Parts: C-alpha cells; sequence; structure tokens
C-alpha cells in the first residue's frame, strides 16, 4: 500500500527520484522552463550533475514527509502551506504539481514493482486540491 510504498521509495531513496524526475521533464519537456540548468542534456548528463541528484533527492524526500503525515492520501494543510511558500516555489501553479504526479504515477504503473499506484493518484490529486487551499494559483 501507500505507506509501503513510502518505505520502497525511502529504501532507495536517490535512484527513484532521479528516475520519476527525469520521467516527469520528458513526459512535459516545455516544464524544463523552471529548470535552466537542465536544458540541452541527456538524462544521464544530467546524472553526472552534482545539484541534479542532490536536489531531485531533497525534493523526494520532502514528499515522503508530505507523504507520510498525510491521513488515507490526504496531506496536511501545513505541509501545503510550506510549499505553497517556499521561495523556490515562487513562480508555481498546482498544474506543475499534477503533471509532476501524473508521471510519478505512470513511472509506478510502467514499473516491474506492486507500487500502489491509485493511492499516489489520489495523493497528487489531494496534494493539488491542498496546494490551491493553502494559496496556490
Ligand atoms: C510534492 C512535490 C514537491 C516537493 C516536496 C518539492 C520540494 C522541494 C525542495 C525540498 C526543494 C529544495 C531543494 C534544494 O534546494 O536542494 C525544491 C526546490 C525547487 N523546486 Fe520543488 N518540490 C516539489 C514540486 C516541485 C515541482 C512540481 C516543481 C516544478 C515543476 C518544483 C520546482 C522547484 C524549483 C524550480 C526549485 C529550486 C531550483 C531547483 O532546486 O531545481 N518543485 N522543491
Ligand atoms: O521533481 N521536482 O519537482 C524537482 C526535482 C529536482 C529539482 O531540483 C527541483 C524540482
Amino acid at each position: 500500500g501507500f505507506k509501503q510504498d513510502i518505505a520502497t521509495l525511502r529504501g532507495d531513496l536517490r535512484t527513484y527520484a532521479q528516475d520519476i524526475f527525469l520521467a516527469f521533464l520528458n513526459k512535459y519537456p516545455d516544464e524544463k522552463r523552471n529548470f535552466k540548468n537542465y536544458v540541452g542534456k541527456s538524462d544521464q548528463e544530467l546524472k553526472s550533475m552534482a545539484k541534479f541528484g542532490d536536489h531531485t533527492e531533497k525534493v523526494f524526500n520532502l514528499m515522503m514527509e508530505v507523504a507520510d503525515r498525510a491521513t488515507d492520501c490526504v496531506p496536511l494543510a501545513s505541509d501545503a502551506s510550506t510549499l505553497v511558500q517556499m521561495k523556490q516555489h515562487s513562480g508555481l501553479t498546482t498544474g506543475n504539481f499534477e503533471k509532476l504526479f501524473v508521471a510519478l504515477v505512470e513511472y509506478m504503473r510502467a514499473s516491474g514493482q506492486s507500487f500502489d499506484s491509485q493511492s499516489w493518484d489520489r495523493f497528487g490529486k489531494n496534494l493539488v486540491s491542498a496546494l490551491s487551499s493553502a494559496g496556490m494559483k
């Protein structure tokens, strides 16, 4: 289920984080707009950059914290607020997040492993909803 998936991802968080973010970037090329430093680089090139691995993991670490504090895949309002208020999220809208989780759910489904995809799909939708309630456009 969801709780076990959190453990699966945390277990090899660096690898999963990179794979899923890369799936995101490749599914939605315009999204690289929020990432000028990743432009014009293959997946393997990106993985060779120190900040790519470091940032992607720190992103997914916070995502797993938010996921774990959730109740029935509903994130805490305060976690949503944190994500809205982060300086690094200045220019973002809920659409950026919607797309991230569409990619994440697609990755899970295509994976050999028994991820609870429906739960992550709900988590993504409920996070988007919470981001909106916490004031993200
Ligand atoms: C639940 C989903 C997300 C979580 C938990 C999250 C968390 C974080 C964290 C912890 C950082 C700081 C990383 C660091 O400084 O090392 C960060 C930075 C950043 N995030 Fe988010 N993030 C999420 C979704 C997104 C999405 C969907 C986008 C855009 C599509 C985005 C855009 C950025 C940008 C532009 C930065 C600063 C530059 C960079 O680190 O590449 N974030 N995020
Ligand atoms: O998955 N994400 O949204 C990310 C991943 C890496 C990063 O540096 C910023 C955002």
